[PDB]
């Protein structure tokens, strides 16, 4: 697994298509060690590939599998406002769930 | 190293573009190992990080460093028209040298 943060920050839409364009997806961290090791490539907050999308508070990756590990920072997930469906990995490497529309980098994982 | 291609066809600026987002390169081949790993990830004609734009028939990589290891198609590079100063990897494994403005996949690298 190798992972790899762009440089520009860009809506989820835009970010999974980046990561697609070159047949890699959004980041998932399955433990603790892929969670550093992409909280070292991003350089700021970055966007995991994770949503609650299809069903509130019921985190998945992009492939429709829920996700297991996961290292929420104090207070989240909080779907705040009018809705928080997407998440990123914070520079301390603990996760917070944003708006999908916001724009953040992205850490692609590639196989 | 490790290699990855695009899906889409673009340009060689284009590409230039895409592989940097994610702090990548286009993919220079540096011996016929490297060559058949490009060769393992391209479906189709797929560009190189090779250019000769600042002399004719003098080709770099695209940092400006003169290449040494090269893979022409028999009968290249023969600079067609109004001129071919790009290089793509045909799906033989050979190259041959194209207009940078026409558009092939691109195979990025990372380390
Ligand atoms: O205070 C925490 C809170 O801060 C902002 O409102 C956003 O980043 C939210 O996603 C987060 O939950
Ligand atoms: O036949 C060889 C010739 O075919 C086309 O004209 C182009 O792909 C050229 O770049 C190539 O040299
Ligand atoms: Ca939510
Ligand atoms: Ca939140
Ligand atoms: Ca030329
Ligand atoms: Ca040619």
């Amino acid at each position: 697994k190798y992972f790899m943060s762009s440089v520009r920050r860009m809506p989820l839409n835009r970010a999974k298509a980046l990561c697609s364009e070159l047949q890699g997806t959004v980041a998932t961290p399955r433990n603790a060690e892929e969670n550093r090791a992409i909280q070292n490539v991003a350089k700021d907050v970055a966007f995991l590939g994770i949503t609650d999308q299809r069903t509130e508070n019921v985190f998945e990756d992009l492939t429709g599998n829920r996700v297991r590990y996961t290292n929420w920072n104090e207070g989240e997930p909080n779907n705040v406002g009018s809705g928080e469906n997407c998440v990123v990995l914070l520079t301390n490497g603990k996760w917070n769930d944003v708006p999908c529309s916001d724009s953040f980098l992205v850490v692609c994982e590639f196989s």
